[PDB]
Parts: structure tokens; C-alpha cells; sequence
């Protein structure tokens, strides 16, 4: 059977590994280039990766997440789909979304879901305290497969409401209960669940939790020994149940 | 000094009658065009309007609104905000999110601001419950005003929790305490409002009771007469307060 694992290698060249129409789901949060946006210029609170620096030329960055989305579009299977969480940032004073270079791709886009985090750091009485993220829920160009009965009551909706993990030592993760919603309604069980840029592994974690298979993808070996000492202390928790 | 009013007329030509520079704050929330985007397939629900069928040809109805956007940028007075309210519709099993026109304009994107419904009549269960509005709060291009410490707690975040209006006879309005959020942070008293689709003339009546001055342009005797009516049983409340 399918060797479920995390690689050390780069997303793009992970993604191009990968045969057309071969995953049944995508849960993926790239780097956001909040310190490249800013043209390198510092600023509190910083994500700094072990091993990437998140700071690109933002027009660089975007070919670069194009590329990405266009390979997820390749190796999803007909009627599989891709949740790509991404966030509106800012630049000079004014918003700058994802969907600006988002509506490029290959892919779909079949609904934006709203993380709602709940609260932020970020104070700055300019506007309306930004606690939101975005979630593109994509399907493959040529309706998904999606299973909502299977979700409890108060996630059937856009709106979802899960605080940040701050138990997680990576510097930026997700939730594990944002990729067991994903994983759960749009997958069967020994699906092949990929995330392209694991970080704490949270997406395999929770597909493992769900009994689907997994691969992922991140430049650090350290991020990987991270997965694979969280997936040891596992007790296979399904934490939406 | 100025005579405020709610004038019988259409959008454009009722925009194009204002000259440069001359508003503070606009709120609307124009049709939606559900029927046109179907290609005038009837639906159950459909929203049918006094004078007005909502079944324009898509295209059109984006260049129109197109147009209605560069004009409210021309008549914006520098740090002045327009806050408009739109909503992710579906086209052929996928997302048409109102973004695919609105990034064209001359207008500003400062912030999508969430307007949490709650709940929606639409239980179609392949897509996650369509419960949320977006408003995009748009300045003047040639930071906005924006005074976030005159709104209670609640409502200082992205994402605002306001139920549905449905005591208004209106087919489809917006609660008068959006618009007292959008009006309260941008302006001052006595300066203008414009809704340039009022309809039961919600921004109308909220601009009366926080003593701003107002305009509204709808192309419905039987809405301007509705307005009247509201806002002689007004009796200057703020529903915030
Ligand atoms: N070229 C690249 N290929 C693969 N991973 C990369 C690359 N550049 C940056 N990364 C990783 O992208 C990840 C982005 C993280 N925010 C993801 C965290 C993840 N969602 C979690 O729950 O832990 C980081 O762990 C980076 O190491
Ligand atoms: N060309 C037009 N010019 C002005 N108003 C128009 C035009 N076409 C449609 N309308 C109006 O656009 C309005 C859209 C409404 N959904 C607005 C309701 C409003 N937000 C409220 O709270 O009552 C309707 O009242 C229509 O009559």
C-alpha cells in the first residue's frame, strides 16, 4: 500500500513528484510574504521560519503560488478538492488580498470559507480588528465530493470559529479540527490527503487521525521531526468528535 | 443649508448630478442581479423588486456597476469612505464572487468587512450554509476617517453579527444599525450621506438619527413613499446605543 510520509523537499518540486489526478484532497497554508510585502522592512511580531525568511519579491511570490495552484490542479482527481487558507494583507495603507493573483489559476474556486480566529494581535485602530482568515475551497478544472452531514451543526456553515492553536510551537500553524472539516467531508477513508507545505504537520495529523493516507511536503528537517514526534504522542484523537 | 432627501431617480443619474468631491460617507447595497446571472431562469425565493426584475445580462450589470463605482470615487471627498455591500453568488456550480468586477474601479479597496447573517434560507447541501454578506469599505483614490473608538465592543472586529431586517416590507434591505456602524466612524455630524439604491431608505433614516445630512436615489415611487413613512414613526433612534 501507499507509503504515508513527510519529505523534506521543496513544494514545487514536491507537487511536480506527483502524477496527474492523484489526490483526492488538498489542505495547504503557504507563507504569507508579509516581510517581503513589506519590501524586507521589519516589523513586530515577525514569522521567522527555521529554514525561510518570508521575504520575496511580492510579484515573485505570486508566479510562485500561481505555480503551485496550477500543479494542485493537475494532480487532483476529477470531483477531489483543495483548501488553500490564505489571509488579506496589507500594502500602502490599502487591502491586498489573496484573490488578486488567486483568480489566475487552473483551479476553481468553488467557496471561500471564513476562519474566523476570533481575536488578533493586531491592534491598529486604522479599521476593523483583523481576525479573519480565508479559506478557497477549489475543485479540479477539466461538484466535489463533499459529505456536510458528516460535520457537527456548528460547522455546516461559512463561517467557521476555532481559536488559534497556541499550544503549537511552529511559528504559524493551523488547527488540527481546519483539516479534519476538510478532510472529513470531502474524502473516504485510504484517500491520499497532501499537504505541500506541512509545517507542523498538522494536515497529516489529522488525516492519520481519520485513517485516510498522507503526504507532505516542507523545507525543514526540523518541522519534520517536529511531525514525527506529534504523531507519536497521537493517540489518534478525532478532535471534532 | 443643504435639503436632504430621498429623490426619485435613477442611480447614475442621480450620481452624476453630485459634483466632484462633495460626499463624506456612501452605504449601499445595490441589486444583486440573481435573476440575470441565471440567465432569467426563474428560482424559488426569487426577489422581485417594485420597477425593477433584477435581469440584466451579467456583463452588463458588471460594467454597470462598474460605472457606478467610478462615480462614487469621483464624488468622494478625499478621506471619505463608501461602504458596499455584495455577496458571493454561483454560476455554473462554482463561486462568482462580486471581487471579479469590483477590482476594476477607481475605487479603493481598504477592507471586506464580514456581515454575519447567522442563518440562510439556501440548505443546499453541497456547499457550506451561505450565511455571510461581504461590504467593502472603499476610499477615494486620487487613510480614511475612521474614528473605531465611537462603536461598542462588539463591533470593532472584521466580522459583524447583525440579524436580517425581516420586519421591513422591503424585498430585500439591510439593518439600520449596518449602516449606523459604517456613518457613526466616518463622519461628523452634518456631513453628507448617499445611498445611491436606498430602497426603504435604511441608510437614510440612520443618517436622520445620528443628525447627518442625507441623499438617497431609488428608482420606486412606492420605496420613497416607504421611507417616509419610516422615518415619520422615527423617532431618532440609534439602535447602536
Ligand atoms: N519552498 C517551500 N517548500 C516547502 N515548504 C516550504 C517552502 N517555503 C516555505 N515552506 C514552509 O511553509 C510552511 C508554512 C507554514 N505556515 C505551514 C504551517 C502548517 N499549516 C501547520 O499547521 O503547521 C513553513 O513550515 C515553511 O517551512
Ligand atoms: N437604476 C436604479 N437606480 C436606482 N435604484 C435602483 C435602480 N435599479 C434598482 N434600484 C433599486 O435598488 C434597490 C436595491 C435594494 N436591495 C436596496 C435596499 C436597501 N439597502 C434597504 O435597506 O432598503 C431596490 O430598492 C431597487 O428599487
Amino acid at each position: 500500500s501507499f507509503t504515508n510520509k513527510y519529505v523534506v523537499l521543496d513544494s514545487l518540486e514536491g507537487l511536480r513528484s506527483l502524477p496527474d489526478n492523484s489526490v483526492q484532497c488538498v489542505v495547504t497554508s503557504p507563507p504569507y510574504n508579509k516581510l517581503g510585502l513589506r519590501e524586507g522592512r521589519p516589523y513586530l511580531g515577525q514569522i521567522i521560519y527555521d529554514t525561510y525568511d518570508d521575504n520575496m519579491n511580492e510579484d515573485d511570490y505570486q508566479k510562485w503560488q500561481l505555480q503551485i495552484l496550477n500543479e494542485i490542479n493537475r494532480i487532483l482527481k476529477p470531483g477531489g478538492s483543495a483548501f488553500y487558507n490564505h489571509k488579506d494583507r496589507r500594502f500602502c495603507k490599502r487591502d491586498h488580498p489573496p484573490e488578486k493573483f488567486l483568480s489566475d489559476s487552473d483551479l476553481e474556486l468553488y467557496q471561500t470559507i471564513i476562519w474566523d480566529r476570533g481575536s488578533t494581535v493586531n491592534q491598529n485602530a486604522r479599521y476593523f480588528r483583523p481576525y479573519v482568515e480565508k479559506i478557497f475551497w477549489f475543485t479540479k478544472s477539466i461538484t466535489p465530493k463533499f459529505h456536510r452531514d458528516r460535520l457537527p451543526e456548528y460547522f455546516k456553515g461559512v463561517i467557521w470559529r476555532i481559536p488559534p492553536d497556541k499550544r503549537n510551537k511552529h511559528p504559524a500553524p493551523f488547527p488540527a479540527i481546519l483539516a479534519e472539516i476538510c478532510i472529513l467531508t470531502t474524502t473516504e477513508e485510504g484517500d491520499l490527503v497532501l499537504d505541500p507545505f506541512a509545517g507542523s504537520g498538522t494536515t497529516l495529523v489529522a488525516a492519520a487521525s481519520l485513517k485516510r493516507s498522507y503526504l507532505g511536503f516542507d523545507i525543514s528537517s526540523k518541522y519534520q521531526k517536529m511531525f514525527h514526534q506529534r504523531l507519536a504522542t497521537s493517540k489518534s484523537k478525532v478532535h471534532l468528535w
